[PDB]
């Protein structure tokens, strides 16, 4: 209905530039310094590779053996089908060829049955060959008896009679720090125990370690390698060197019974390693992403990025050591590592594998066939991706890490499951911090950058994505960007041949970062137009924020750069968004053209450096705060760079350096106290009490937070409640006839003000008073409850003085605005909490008796005072929005605000005049009139309770109030008689027909709006003073017949009409 006009759907300063609680952010505090841990620099490479092979073909050692069957396949070679000399070569050539597809680019010696002396002038010469890279000693003992519990592995001599002890002591001193060992022999863990004791205990605090010496062994110190024909003698070399083989030949033999699927197909398997289109690679792939997944999940980060991301060999090794864990378990046989790692076998994950071989091998019969190339891929990579996505779904909290990271990595760069894969990963980056950290800790970081080359211009707006969550984590990511030329990429991007400026506001936030405090990257975006392109979109809020903060860190003490900017004519594209409603534009704007900066003489930047500082001047008196602190930033920067100007300027004080100088005392008297710290800083600089003593910017800092960060029905039930409780009792105001008044208050509420409580203020929807003081010390208290609720102080500037007080956002959570007779505004937050308000926006109106008054309806303050002006402020700008001609050549005593009607203004006169306004035409004076007729000031006036343009208004302190309508005539429907002289205060209800007025004498008297005196309060001096001449608070309760009262004296006294 009509009445919806009382309740305004419109709040005012809950952005996120006013923030609250646990992050004090909104401009002040610098933005919050990092600290990763996935920063691994160390890329090992295993360059050497001996590979001894103790193996007397047919003599077996005295050991055991003594079964019949008896396997010796080694390197899938029969050595008793080539005699003594002739097989040791092709299982010593076998061997390196199968190790050789690992890493292909190191090197690769051979010896077969050694004498000790033989493996001394092996193990030297690799120390030599490789001195930090990495050597791998692999050794073999199927001919030698098994290793001793003194840790001494068994080799032969010359004439093949004996065999000769070596201990591990010595091999260690032919093998330091970077080395690795496999034990393909019988008990292993014989050599592991000896690898132990060779080093003392402590170093590190882990299990039992200390060297970057690792081992990798077949099975434990009472185990034996099985003999089973079904089995190599060469299980744990196959497992570790030749996984995809010795994994489905197990697979045939131990769980489908071999007899149905030919096992020499496995050896025929089409295809090759590399390729991923074919089945050979897919089944080789799935067999890494899997064992991969294996690793991570299990393993702690520290040393899972050691063993799998560090050397390539040493992860393959590790990797394919997961197999044998799982099949020398099936030959009586429990292999060891030295950097332990715990159970893998049987982990949910190898059935994923093992269901993926299974489909595979069933494929066989087919493909050897024909080559058909009728190869269906695997689902496995299909499958897993929709199993993530029930992570990110259902359950989409930090509850243990989604498991199936790993293998969203490995698919990134395969084109069937490239882009959702992208698509559920910045899904992933999205819920935190922790999450991207996990992205990159796996090893997310070279595959997302080697993306920024794809043509593909599908996959291209969610990489901006996701580099816009990684750079909101890690800065330091500039310096890889840049190395590798990913900076073009996003330069390309904000060209666009695509849309969308929410994804180009990412794409300038990223450049931002590439820049921020880095020259190389500086540099190479200057070399690439980025100038040009952002000035290109400078002729939505937020992608005009970052084009001006990817602009000011481009320049930012940068030389080149700005005078590219200068005669790009950066200053004029950049100065009309100084005057945009959103602040965040207007903050960004300014620290734009800040970080431009730094007798007659006229060159070039002269002109620029003083075009800039002018434009910047008229910000100056900006109505956010989040402007001003930046505002005083750049002219901390102009002022260091023209000290020597200023300081005579000031002088004198004490064109534009005069005008530098009073916004410099200006920004130092501010209400923000942010802002005033920046202000007197900037004077400390021209020495009225040095890049440590240039204060800080914060607009770039505190936007980033945005980005960081991912990308209701209480708050609504509650506005439903008060709204309820409004229309209710605005109908009972209007309509239930008003009574006498009870002479009995319901509080005598001492404030304990020394002075005496000058205006106060009563809550619609609790049963709260806010009081000031003369020095505007501010009190709330609870009248039902009877207690203070908090204490203030309004600002701690020795020049005090009280003007008004009101509710803001009464709807939902109201804010205190507090104004001052110097026309200074503060709005406070949770100012009825214990000790708990923070102060959302500070700023001066009036550019003196200050008047002011707040209208929800259409979000304006309107300020003045003895001044010719009336001032405008919109506060869901933050901006001076007009400055209207009074005109009268007398103050503005009185202010009011219509609340039904937007822009709809009254204002009383020291020569008691009356004006209305309509703030919103072209012409604001709808009218002047001067009823009552003695020359004395309008203390107070306000709109009459209705819908219609009538008034109330016009208590003169000559002791009339004054009834009049300006639709019809100018002469007063009614005159009322209060005080003979010295009227002090007048209180209008906003809806119940009802007024108060209060006397310098000592005195209250309330008034229908018809005229009967409803009653007469008097105030009464304690000892001997008669001082209540100041009966200046006097105030209705919004949607209640309830009237706040008090004086010149302490109390504040609270009464009601029955």
């Amino acid at each position: 209905a009509t009445s919806m006009a009382y309740l305004p759907q419109t709040i005012v300063l809950c952005e996120l530039r006013h923030d609250a609680s646990e992050a004090s952010a909104p401009l002040g505090t610098s933005e919050i310094v990092l600290v990763p841990k996935w920063r691994l620099k160390e890329r090992m490479k295993t360059g050497c590779v001996a590979l001894v092979l103790c193996l007397n073909i047919t003599v077996d050692p005295p050991d055991v053996i003594k079964i019949s069957p008896c396997a010796r396949i080694e390197a899938w070679i029969d050595p008793f089908s080539m005699a003594p000399p002739k097989a040791l070569e092709t299982i010593g050539k076998n061997l390196s060829t199968q190790y050789e597809r690992w890493q292909p680019r190191a090197r690769y010696k051979v010896q077969l049955d050694p004498t000790v002396d033989e493996v001394r002038k092996l193990c030297l010469t690799c120390r030599k060959y490789a001195k930090t890279e990495r050597v791998l000693f692999h050794y073999n003992g199927h001919g030698v008896p098994k290793p001793t519990a003194n840790g001494e592995i068994w080799v032969f001599n010359k004439s093949y009679t004996q065999y000769i002890p070596l201990p591990i002591s010595e091999l260690d001193s032919w093998l330091k720090t970077p080395s690795i060992y496999v034990f393909d022999c019988s008990a292993a863990r014989m050599i592991l125990n000896a690898f132990a004791e060779l080093h003392d205990w402590g170093s590190s605090g882990s299990s039992g370690s200390s060297r970057d010496c690792i081992l990798l062994a077949a099975c434990d110190v009472h185990e034996t390698l099985p003999q089973s024909v079904e089995f190599p003698a060469d299980v744990f070399t196959s497992c570790l060197t030749t996984p995809i083989k010795m994994a489905l030949k197990w697979f045939c033999r131990r769980s489908l019974l071999k007899e149905i699927i030919d096992e020499s197909l496995i050896d025929r398997i089409p295809g090759r390693q590399n390729d991923r289109k074919t089945l050979l690679g897919e089944l080789n792939w799935i067999f890494t992403a899997v064992t991969d997944t294996i690793a991570w999940n299990v393993l702690p980060h520290e040393l899972f990025q050691r063993l799998f991301r560090q050397d390539l060999l040493v992860a393959s090794l590790f990797r394919n050591f997961l197999l044998a864990e799982r099949i020398m378990r099936s030959a009586n046989c429990n292999p060891i590592s030295h950097p332990m790692l715990p159970p893998t076998h049987q982990h949910h994950m190898w059935d994923a594998w093992d269901m993926a071989a299974e489909i595979c091998l069933s494929q066989l019969p087919q493909l050897v066939l024909d080559p058909s190339t009728e190869f269906q891929p695997s689902p496995f990579f299909t499958e897993q991706l929709t199993a993530f996505e029930v992570w990110l779904d259902h359950g989409s909290e930090h509850k243990k890490p989604p498991e199936q990271l790993p293998i969203v990595l490995q698919v990134l760069l395969s084109q069937c499951h490239r882009f959702r894969a992208l698509v559920l990963l910045g899904r992933f980056l999205d819920m935190g911090s922790w999450a991207v950290d996990l992205a990159l800790s796996v090893g997310i970081f070279p595959y997302v950058l080697k993306l920024l080359q794809t043509t593909t211009n599908e996959l291209r707006q969610i990489l901006v994505f996701i580099w816009t969550k990684i750079l909101a984590l890690d800065k330091s990511c500039q310096i890889d960007l840049v190395k590798d030329g990913g900076h073009t990429y996003f330069i390309r991007f904000l060209d666009s041949s695509g849309a969308f400026p929410e994804q180009r506001a990412m794409a300038a936030f990223v450049l931002a970062v590439i820049v921020d405090g880095h020259r190389r990257g500086q540099e190479a975006c200057l070399e690439a137009n980025l100038i040009g392109v952002c000035l290109g979109h400078l002729e939505e809020p937020l992608f005009l924020q970052w084009l001006c903060l990817c602009l000011g860190k481009l320049w930012e003490d940068f030389m080149e750069a700005q005078i590219m900017g200068r005669e790009a004519n950066a200053f004029e594209k950049l100065a009309p968004l100084l005057s945009e409603p959103q602040p965040e534009v207007r903050a960004a704007a300014v620290f734009a053209l800040g970080t431009l900066l730094d007798e007659f003489d006229d060159d070039e930047k002269i002109r620029a450096e003083d075009a800039i500082i002018k434009s910047l001047l008229d910000v100056v008196s900006d109505g956010s705060p989040l402007v001003r602190a930046e505002v005083a930033v750049a002219l901390a920067r102009f002022a260091f760079g023209h000290k020597q100007h200023l300081k005579l300027a000031a002088a004198s004080y004490w064109a534009v350096y005069s005008q530098c100088v009073r916004a410099m005392f200006a920004l130092a008297k501010d209400p923000s106290p942010r802002i005033a710290s920046l202000g007197r800083r900037v004077l400390s600089i021209i020495g009225i009490e040095e890049r440590s003593l240039l204060p800080l910017s914060t607009i770039y800092g505190w936007s980033c937070g945005h980005f960081s960060k991912p990308l209701s029905q209480e708050i609504a039930a509650k506005r439903e409640e008060k709204e309820k409780f409004a229309l209710e009792h605005i109908a009972k105001c209007q309509h239930s006839s008003i009574s006498k008044l009870n002479n009995n208050p319901i509080a005598n509420w001492d404030t304990r003000f020394e002075t005496g409580t000058k205006t106060a203020l009563l809550h619609p929807f609790s049963p709260i008073v806010v009081a000031a003081d003369e020095n505007e010390r501010i009190r709330v208290w609870n009248y039902e409850e009877a207690t203070l609720l908090n204490g203030f102080d309004n600002h701690d500037f020795p020049d005090k003085g009280i003007s008004k007080l009101c509710l803001i956002n009464e709807l939902d959570d109201s804010l205190l605005l507090v104004a001052s007779c110097d026309g200074s505004v503060r709005i406070w937050k949770n100012y009825a909490t214990k000790g708990k308000q923070k102060l959302v926006t500070g700023f001066s109106s009036i550019q003196l008796n200050a008047v002011v008054d707040w209208q929800q309806q259409s979000g304006y303050l309107y300020a003045s005072g003895e001044t010719s002006t009336v001032t405008l402020w919109d506060l869901e700008k933050e901006q001076l929005v007009r400055s209207v001609p009074s005109e009268s050549e007398c103050g503005v005593t009185a202010l009011s605000a219509s609340q039904v009607h937007g822009g709809q203004l009254a204002a009383g006169f020291a020569d008691g005049s009356l004006r209305l306004y309509d703030v919103r035409s072209p012409e604001p004076l709808v009218c002047a009139t001067r009823p009552h007729q003695k020359v004395e000031r309008v203390v107070g006036l306000s709109f009459q309770p209705g819908l219609d343009p009538a008034k109330v208004v016009s208590a003169s302190q000559a002791g009339d109030i004054q009834f009049l309508d300006l639709r019809t005539t100018r002469d007063t429907y009614l005159t009322i008689d209060a005080h003979r002289g010295s009227l002090t205060a007048l209180a209008v209800h906003r809806h119940a027909p009802i007024i108060a007025s209060g006397s310098a004498k000592q005195l209250i008297k309330v008034f229908s709006l018809q005229g009967e005196q409803l009653g007469i309060i008097r105030y009464y001096p304690s000892f001997m003073a008669q001082k209540i001449g100041s009966v200046s608070c006097l105030t209705f309760h919004p949607y209640q017949v309830l009237l706040a009262a008090g004086a010149a004296d302490s109390f504040v006294s609270i009464y009601t009409h029955d």
